[PDB]
């Protein structure tokens, strides 16, 4: 449970903390690998309930929440933690 912060695509953020943002602004179509998420440093990176830590995925592969929305948890120890969102 966070108050999510809504936030714009493309986005990116290199610090420490947690965050919990939220888009409606996801790609949703198989035919783009252009659209990713790719993040490293960090605790956590969950979004709609899947672990997405310290990876490269695409925005497809990740359906929206019932309510259409991507709601993202980031949490980083360290200064360097490093999340983008195409």
């Amino acid at each position: 449970s966070g108050e999510y912060t809504e936030i714009a695509l493309p986005f990116s953020y290199d610090g420490a903390g947690e965050y919990y943002w939220k888009t409606d602004q996801f790609s949703t179509d198989p035919n783009d690998w252009s659209r990713y998420v790719n993040s490293w440093n960090l605790d956590l990176l969950e979004i709609n309930g899947t672990d997405y830590t310290n990876v490269w995925v695409a925005q497809h592969q990740i359906p929206a929440a019932s309510d259409g929305y991507w709601y993202i948890h980031y949490k980083s120890g360290v200064s360097w933690g490093h999340v983008e969102i195409k």
